[PDB]
């Protein structure tokens, strides 16, 4: 039983447990943790270092918002994980290293998810794609695009071009996979590879017995190249002159060698999300051993911490404008789980959590890394406070409910990815869906499924309403009718994606650092919840008149009589969101899936609120056409004006239990709503949240919130004078973006969202 | 109404059929081919144009065998159907054209399958593979050699080193596909395509309802690509100036329609067979309507088919010395079926039977296309004497059991494809397995799983044979169960090896001229059956003892006693050959299978004869260490001494029911033991093939026989003077090989085998 040596010595001092003879990080983390209960008092400053490191970063970010296009990207170069070589700032002055180029900010070609989005984003920003790069990307290496597009069927092709399924991802990498980073800096890449091989070999009787032929095959194969990539892995850290075949000896070196994990993977794979995962308090322990035997000062600490995030908010990816105005602002998604209780009952928040948090002040407000805080009640008063006094200043931070998906997950190592989809670390991953149109879906119902804006036969061809006067029972049942279509054809769609992502894109190196067997989910999203529950609202309700063309095509609507509305904390609307949630849920359940992927879902929609909304015409709900719809499960624009307590009451009644993949909910607050100091605002916005994410066994409670303290007046002065607000950040669907990143279409969008006046 | 104006003006004068309104090759045959009873007088000459031709070829054909190495071939250029310009021999004389590159016997770089042979080619022959080409056929596209090595197991892998599995298709095309090429020639590729369109879009509903999901998904890629590939094939016609996008309107568009269809096949995969099919008949219907026109001269006919059989002979694939070695003489297999019986009691010969046949007078012997008669009792015995002429005159005819096959298919359209596996045309297909050395498989049973060479563990770990002499139902006990264990070995490896060859090599042009749904088979093959047999006899019959060494490994031994050898009519032995047959097929028939392709077995060996006994060591029946098996199911060198009709009716008695993917039979006599003179012989080896091939309901009869007819003293002139016979052709394991194409331990095997002397 005598354990490696380089192992011992690097984890000398650590407490004893199974981490110590199999790959788990939990039990490392749960063995060596120090909860910390104190505040703010302690946190450091930035250093010379990184304000210079940092300032010289803007220089490149103004550029980058000033020109809505990229600083500089590749024209010649496939990526891969070794094919770059090493990149700084300035050597001299970081502590941590690793660029996705050998350029800060130059964005790079990863050619194998599909070689004409590479050529339209050349053509958008004006560069020329080398023709051998083009050549091999057509016909010699299939890409995830051209296998997609091979197998569609014309059906869905017509959905995506009518805008009631468009987005999905046919044509970006698909994200929505977290490896586990840390195991690199616990583990070393060697221990890893030896684990693997393990994993690897487990799977030869099952071959040789007949059992599972195919799915065993494959599973070798990508076990396979995930052996591969950690051997790269080590290659691509050697460029930087590091050796990362051993576990990590220190602070520093837990910090690089989970970030060169991460860099493989934003060197390989173009994921619309490429999340970081639940870091902060993981490399605590290393920082705080490190702290105790007199090593590192606590404003080293701090500087080691700024420049990790800071590479996390120098990631970029080379995308096209349809993907743009899809996903607006120039997101990333690298998020980062903070804080959270454990099972046992501490909480998981420590001195690094407040150490990240820190990085808005040290370094300024900034999008990236998608900072969320795993919410709980039982979280320490102080933590509560500081986040919420982060979020008054900054408007940076999102929230999601710990009491809520830690008891469900029965784990306290689950992670976000993206937005608002949970998963446990290491041992689970999902199948990004992007989010169906269910707005459309009803005007299609109401017009025997011709597209009301192409007028071309797009659902299946059923009579048209013939009345003069909407009724719920009638639209209703055709809407179910029209739901079940939607709910095959989204499901298909995503069974032939996969399938192809698998074969043309399969993430290697972020799977390698997954357990053998990883739990899979088929993420549905729904987009414009809040048009379609509101719509109905305004039948059941009151007094609606179909405006027909010369074709019987209803293409607007009369409206007498007050109706309901989703955001007022009046259950007769709510409870038809709540409703609609369950019946798509219900009927997605039912149909097959690749790889058995267990079908979830999801109320989040990106910028796809301004694109669906853009494709959809005038609605029931008095929505006229072409306006945006509302980002993720929030109410349509303004309609929510019963105060903050009414509004999350009514997002919170959203069942979870239906909605697995995530409910999000962006939350704008004026300053003065919260209190006449800060001291009154961070208790009550704290307070709010409390009350917000409250769960019990008979409350289930909300499970995300973006929050904005802000004026809409503020905004308005940064849309005349951007040079002013350099930094500035907000919360937008899910995630944060620099306000001078969007277009002026994108900026309208938020402007015309409900600043929340009262309580 | 399936009946366009150019379809009517391409096939005026063609009798009415299914044929017309679907793809029916064999119904557009059977309404239309003309039987011919009559002799070879009509038989035209060589034209000045084709001689000036095939000599000029000769000439790079000469410099091949010297220096047994190409020609030339390309170092630089991925081949694709598209890639290469059109390239000719003389534009100006040439009445049938296409090659695969740029130039006469320029062989290609066919990538997909593994870059790792390429780079072994260059080096053998002194080249240097382009930098570019390496690049990306290692990091972007992965090859089919790639995928199959990350998935084998350590215990295969110890199998190929030993030589108990050895030189399956993992570094090679696997061949064994015939795309029925007479669907251009019919059709023309606008009318396939449109057909493959509707194949794809009737997987639809399949796809939309969770059938066998990934099966589903599969079939739509494969059909798109198939369908991608034939619009490749018109792009390839047409740089040679030709339309290939309606059907054949005369005799020598048929014949340069048919050839572009395989063309495009070799110019794209390197299988170890790319078979031609069953054409000859074919186009006797376009050679006879344009005859009885007078549009063309039965001169011109011969011309038309000889430069068609030219090209045929100038097929060429790039092979590294390993390939050499296993299949010797730079094999094509071109393979045509010719003649044969109908369902319906008529004959399929034709005029255009003997216009093939007449290649061999016309241009001299030559090895490809690898003419196969398909032998019937019912032919006409002009035809019969025909054959037996020209195989007395060159050796390069081969014949196959059709009064066994036909009615086994119950088609009158199955091809021969590579040696003797039988497939109907365009609707089934193999799954190339090459062959198990199953006399290895007995020396592992004494030796308990250790090899006899390396001295290492490669079967399971077992108890070796006790006692100082050999006892048969022992010996065959523990046989019995080692061949369980081979079987499982080679259908894992058959397994991994097709799923990655569909996924990183599918044969897209070869597949868009076969129906949706192509039947498969597991062709499994067995080597040293005789030596096995004749083993088991030894041990039986006589007194058989171990020359053990110190560790116990049985590395020869002594035979007291004479013993029946297979091959000399002797039931005692050639039982336990049968037997042998049967306990294999029986065995890989209980396992399951990639596609769930149907295991078939073969006793074929290629040159596998050479390279598996010499890996092999001293076996119980006397063979010594490192000397060569018996080709196919031959008995072993000079063993059958009982004349002719003895070791015909020996290799007859091996159930073809338990080998359906075929069973090799090179039989060499003197002119002398069939005649006086021409008259005689011809008459008599038509006798011997009538005795041979004869079906009943209670005799199966023979399934395959090569002729040769020859004088050993002729081929010990033919090895000292090489220049003196430079298109001497002769039959050497189930296709034909140029003599002075053979290394010198490759003809030493051909010159020491049997030569029956008598009847
Ligand atoms: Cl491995
Ligand atoms: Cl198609
Ligand atoms: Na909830
Ligand atoms: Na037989």
């Amino acid at each position: 039983s005598e354990l490696n040596e380089k192992l011992a010595t690097a984890w000398e001092g650590f407490t004893k447990g199974d981490w110590q003879n199999e790959v788990n990080v939990r039990d490392f983390i749960q063995k060596n943790y120090t909860p910390y209960e104190g505040d703010e008092s302690f946190l450091a400053g930035a250093t010379e270092a990184t304000t210079t490191l940092w300032d010289k970063v803007m220089e490149g970010v103004k550029l980058e918002n000033r020109t809505h296009a990229p600083v500089d990207f590749d024209t010649a170069v496939a990526s891969t994980i070794t094919s770059h070589d090493a990149g700084y700032i300035n050597k001299q002055l970081e502590k941590i290293v690793g660029l996705q180029t050998e350029a800060p900010l130059k964005r790079a070609l990863i050619p194998f998810g599909g070689i004409k989005m590479i050529e339209g984003s050349c053509k958008a920003y004006n560069r020329e794609l080398d023709p051998m790069i083009k050549k091999i990307f057509t016909e010699y290496r299939k890409t995830h695009n051209q296998g997609v597009f091979d197998v569609y069927t014309p059906d869905i092709l017509r959905c995506r071009k009518s805008g009631v399924l468009t987005g999905l991802p046919d044509a970006y990498g698909r994200g929505r996979i977290i490896g586990d980073y840390r195991r690199v800096a616990l583990y070393g890449i060697d221990y890893l590879m030896k684990d693997k091989l393990a994993q690897f070999t487990s799977l030869q009787a099952d071959l040789e017995n007949g059992v599972n032929l195919e799915q065993t095959i494959r599973l070798r194969e990508e076990i396979a190249e995930q052996h591969r990539a950690l051997g790269q892995m080590k290659e691509m850290a050697a460029k930087y002159g590091y050796d990362i075949s051993g576990p990590a000896t220190n602070a520093q070196e837990a910090i690089q060698w989970t970030y060169f994990g991460y860099l493989a993977a934003v060197k390989s794979q173009n994921g619309a999300a490429m999340s970081f995962g639940r870091t902060s308090t993981f490399l605590d322990v290393y920082i705080e051993r490190d702290l105790k035997a007199g090593k590192i000062t606590e404003q080293e600490a701090q500087e080691m911490v700024d420049h990790l995030v800071m590479k996390l908010r120098m990631v970029r990816f080379l995308r096209t404008p349809e993907y743009d105005e899809l996903f607006s602002g120039d997101p990333i998604w690298a998020t980062e789980s903070i804080g959270g209780m454990g099972l046992d009952g501490r909480t998981l928040v420590t001195k690094n959590s407040f150490r990240f948090l820190n990085t808005l002040y040290t370094m300024g407000p900034s999008p990236e890394p998608n900072m969320t805080i795993l919410w709980s009640e039982k979280l320490p008063l102080n933590f509560k406070k500081f986040a919420a006094k982060v979020s008054i200043d900054t408007s940076s931070l999102q929230y999601e409910n710990d009491d809520l998906m830690r008891p469900d997950f029965n784990n306290d190592d689950y992670a976000i990815a993206c937005c608002v989809s949970p998963m446990i670390v290491g041992k689970q991953m999902q199948f990004f869906g992007a989010r169906a149109n269910l707005a459309k879906t009803m005007l299609y119902a109401i017009n025997g499924g011709v597209d009301e804006k192409l007028k071309m036969q797009v659902g299946p061809k059923s009579e048209p309403i013939k009345g003069d006067v909407l009724n719920y029972d009638e639209v209703m049942e055709r809407m179910d009718h029209f739901m079940d279509w939607l709910a095959k054809q989204y499901i298909t769609a995503l069974n032939i994606i996969h399938y192809m992502h698998d074969k043309y894109s399969y993430e290697a190196s972020l799977m390698a650092l997954h357990d053998r067997d990883v739990i899979r989910t088929m993420a549905c999203g729904i987009a414009g919840l809040s048009v379609a529950a509101d719509s109905l609202s305004a039948i059941k309700y009151a007094k609606v008149k179909p405006i027909r063309d010369e074709d019987g095509l209803a293409i607007d609507f009369e409206i007498e009589g007050e109706y309901p509305q989703f955001g007022n904390n009046d259950p007769r609307v709510d409870d038809l969101a709540v409703d609609l949630v369950e019946r798509f849920m219900k009927k997605i359940q039912k149909l097959h899936t690749y790889r058995d992927a267990i079908p979830t879902q999801s109320v989040l929609t990106i910028t796809s609120n301004v694109v669906y909304g853009k494709k959809t015409g005038n609605t029931p709900d008095g929505r006229r056409a072409g306006a945006p719809f509302g980002p993720g499960a929030n109410p349509m624009h303004g309609r929510d004006q019963k105060g903050a307590v009414a509004s999350l009451t009514s997002v919170a009644k959203l069942p979870f239990a239906y909605a697995k993949d995530g409910i999000s909910y962006t939350f704008s607050i004026v300053p003065n709503a919260l209190g006449k100091d800060d001291e009154v605002r961070k208790t009550n916005l704290a307070g709010l949240m409390d009350g917000y994410f409250h769960h019990e066994a008979s409350i289930e409670g909300g499970q995300h919130l973006n929050v904005n303290v802000m004026n809409r007046e503020m905004l308005l002065d940064a849309m005349e004078n951007p040079e002013k607000y350099p930094q500035l950040t907000i919360r937008v669907s899910g995630y944060a973006v620099r306000f001078n990143s969007l277009t002026k279409e994108q900026q309208q969008d938020v402007i015309t969202r409900t600043f929340t006046q009262s309580m």
